[PDB]
C-alpha cells in the first residue's frame, strides 16, 4: 500500500532453443526473447509505470531485456545499475551441454534434481575450465573467491540477498520506484525472502518468461499483493 | 609524447526532429531509423579495430543513451557500468524548443537564427518557468535543483555545464586506468573538445562534430591530446562533415 | 521576517581557528591542523546542536584536515558517527596562490599593504600565481593524484572559489536535502560564502560583507524550493556579537 | 609468494564496557580513554613506517569510527575517502547484550555462556523484536532493511554477514590498486582473517586478535596472503596476545 516493484524475467535465449544448459554463459536473447520484452513493455506503458532506477544482471539477455523496457516505457534517463549477484544460477559442469545428451550421459534422474534441487548443485568446474566466470574479462573487478565453480538454488539464494538489502531495498525505501531484470533463479531468490517462502516452497515456483510481476509492498517491505501485467 | 589513454566520443545520429526540421535542445525525441543504423554502423568499426571499453558516460536523453545501448552491443560491452548526467544535454533552445526552423526564421529573420544557432555567448530567447518546455516543470529532473535547469543556453552555458562532469567523473575514470566511452550531442562535445584541445571562444565556432561517427582521443598521462581522428576513410568523412 | 515553516533544514559550519591563523600566515589549501582553540570550538558547537536535538543523515567537508576534523568532532557530539561523510575539493578553502605560507607584515612589506587588502577582500582579483613546478601547487599532490589538474587552481580570487563550489552543491549537497536528507557541511570561510552567496542570491558586492563566524553552527530553514524561509546561528546574542567582530 | 598489495586491518582498543565487564556486541559504547590512546600509538607505528592509506574502511559503531579516525589523523590520510557499514559491525550477542559477566553467570549458567561466546554456530538466546536491543528499533539503520538485521549471531552468522562487503567493497578496492585500512571488532575482523587464510570452522575459534595493533597483510595478484605480522615487537606483541587470552 506504499511502495510499487516491478520484476522480470528475460525472454527466451539462443540455448533456450538449442535446449543448453546456459548459467553464467553470456548468450543473447532469441527474437522471440527481444519480442517479450517489448510485450512487457508497452503493458506496462498502458499501466502508467514509471521507474527511477532499474537493476540488471550483467549478462546481456537480461541488460538487453531492461533496456527494451526502458525504451518502450519512455524512461532512459534511469540509472541502471547491474550486478553479477543478480545473475543466473551457475550450472558449472553442464554449462554449455545439451540436455538430453547430458541426460543420457548422467541419468534422467540426477539431472532432475541438479535442476530442481535447492541443495544439491551440479559438478563443478575446474580453474582451468574457461567457462569459469574467474578466467573471464568481464568480472575482472570482482574477487575470485566470489566467482562460482558451480551453484545450487540456495548457493543462488545467498548471493542475491545481499545485493537486495544492500541496494535494492535501499531504492525502494528511498521512494524510488524500482525495475528489477533479472533471471529465474535470481528471482526466485527475491521472491522467496519477500514472500518468506519455505526451501520446499520455493521449488514449486515458476516465474513466467517476459512478463511483468507487481510488488505493492507496505512501509516495511512486505507484500501487501503481487500480480502479473497480462491476459495470456 | 605518446598515447597512454585512449578515449572515445560519438554524437547520436538523426533524431525524428532533424528531420522534421525542428529546434530539439532538451526536448527528449528519439532517433529516427537512420540515427538508430548510424550506431550500428560505428559500433562495428570500433569492433573491427579492437576497441573496447570499462565505462560509458551519456546524457540522459533517449537519442544519446540509445547510441550507447547500441555501441555497448555492438561491441559485446554490455557488461559495463553506464552512467548519465543531464550535464551531458544537448543544449537547450529556449523559447525556440518544439518550433519548425522556417517559420521561426520567417518570423525573426535568417540573421537573427544564425546567430542563435551558431553564436557563442548570445542565447535564444528563454522561457518562462510556467512553461512545459522548462526541465524545472518535468519529473526527469525531479532530483536535480531547479537552480541549475536552463531556461535557455547559449554555447558558452553548455560548456561551463558540461566541465564539471569532465572533471568529477570522464576524467578521473581515464585516470583510473579505465577506456572511456562517450556518448553525447553536438554541442556538449563541442564542449569537451574545446576544453581538450584548449579551443578559443572564437575557434570552436567552426569545430563541427559529425553525427554518428566515432571520434578517437589519444591523450597523454596528463589527459592532452597526443592526437584525435574518425574511424572513417577521408571519402565517407568528407560526406558527412559536409552535413 | 517570513512565518512560512521549515521544510528541510541545513546547517553550515566553519572550522575553527588553525595553527597558521594564530601564526598571522595565509593558509588556502595549505592542509595545517586546528589549533587546540579551534579542536575546542567544535567541541562547543556540537554541544548547542546536541542540545537543540540537530540530527544528521549524511555530512560534507573539504578535503582539509582543518575542516574534516571539525566535521568528525560535530559529528562525535552529536552522537551521529554512523554517517556518510563526503570529502570534495570543491570544498576547500579558496587557494592563496603564492601568498600561501607567508607572513601578513612578510608579504605586506614584500608586495604593499593595500594591495593584500585587495587580493584578502576583493571578488575578482586573485593573489599572484603559483609555477606549475612549485610544491604549494595542488598539481604536484598526491592528495589530489586522482583529480585531473586542469582543475586545481594556480590561485584564486573569490569569484573562481564560487564557481567550483556551484557544482558540488547542485551535483551532491542539493539532491541529498531534495531527497530528505538531514545535511551537515563542514567547510572554510570562502567556500561557505560561496553557498550563502547562492543561498541568499547576494550580488558580487554584497558577499564581501559577509563575515561567517568561525566554529558556529549557521543553520538554514529552506523551502521545499531550496530557497531560504530564514537563517540563524546557534549562539547567545553576547557571543555572536563578539565573535563576529573577529 | 610473491607479495603486490597491503592491507592493513585494526582491532579498536579497549571499550568502557570492557571494562566494566560486560557483552558489547552492537551496543554503541564509546572507547574507554585507553582505547583511544592505543589507537594514537597504532597510528604512529604506522606513520614510522611509513603506510599511507588511499581508503578507509569501518563499522558503524563509534569504538571503531572513532579508532579509524585517529590512524588517519596520526598518519596524515584525513583527506581520504572512508566508508563505513554495519556489515563490519562486532558480533551481536543477542539477548547478552549488555548484561555483566556475573549477571549472565546468574542467569544463564557458566556452560551455556561458554558454548556461546566460544561456539561457531551456536548463537545466543534471541532478542523479541519488542526488545530495544534489536538494531531494528535503533534510528541508526533506518536505512537498513530490518530482516538484515539481527536478532543474534553465531560467529559464522557474523562472517557470512562480513564476507559480502570483503567482495563488494574491500577487495575491489585493493584490486583498484588502492591502499586499504580496516578498523573494525575481534568478530567481524575474525570474519575477514578466516576467509583470507582459508582457516576452518574449529581453527578461528582458537584465532586471537590484540586491541589496537595494526596486523598487516601481503597478499598477492589473487588476493591470496603471502605473509601477515603486526607492527609490534616480539615483547610488547607476546604482552597483547595475553591480554587478549
Ligand atoms: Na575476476
Ligand atoms: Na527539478
Ligand atoms: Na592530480
Ligand atoms: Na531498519
Amino acid at each position: 500500500a506504499k511502495y510499487t516493484l516491478v520484476l522480470i524475467r528475460h525472454g527466451e535465449s539462443t540455448w533456450n532453443k538449442e535446449n543448453r544448459f546456459t548459467g553464467w554463459t553470456d548468450v543473447p536473447l532469441s527474437p522471440v526473447g527481444e519480442q517479450e520484452a517489448v510485450e512487457a513493455a508497452k503493458a506496462l506503458k498502458e499501466k502508467g509505470f514509471e521507474f527511477d532506477v532499474a537493476y540488471t544482471s550483467v549478462l546481456q539477455r537480461a541488460v538487453v531485456t531492461c533496456w527494451t523496457v526502458l525504451k518502450g516505457t519512455d524512461m532512459c534517463h534511469i540509472p541502471v545499475k547491474s550486478s553479477w549477484r543478480l545473475n543466473e544460477r551457475h550450472y558449472g559442469a553442464l554449462q554449455g551441454l545439451n540436455k538430453a545428451e547430458t541426460a543420457a550421459k548422467h541419468g534422467d534422474e540426477q539431472v532432475k534434481i541438479w535442476r530442481r534441487s535447492y541443495d544439491i548443485p551440479p559438478p563443478p568446474l575446474e580453474k582451468s575450465d574457461k567457462r569459469w566466470p574467474g578466467n573471464d574479462a568481464v568480472y575482472k573487478m570482482v574477487p575470485n573467491e566470489a566467482l562460482p565453480l558451480t551453484e545450487c538454488l540456495k548457493d543462488t539464494v545467498e548471493r542475491v540477498l545481499p545485493f537486495w538489502f544492500d541496494h535494492i531495498a535501499p531504492s525502494i525505501m528511498e521512494g524510488k520506484r524500482v525495475l528489477v531484470a533479472a533471471h529465474g533463479n535470481s528471482l526466485r531468490g527475491l521472491v522467496k525472502h519477500l514472500d518468506k517462502m519455505s526451501d520446499e516452497a520455493v521449488l514449486e515456483l515458476n516465474i513466467p518468461t517476459g512478463v511483468p510481476l507487481v510488488y505493492e509492498l507496505d512501509e516495511d517491505l512486505q507484500p501487501v499483493r503481487h500480480y502479473y501485467l497480462l491476459d495470456e
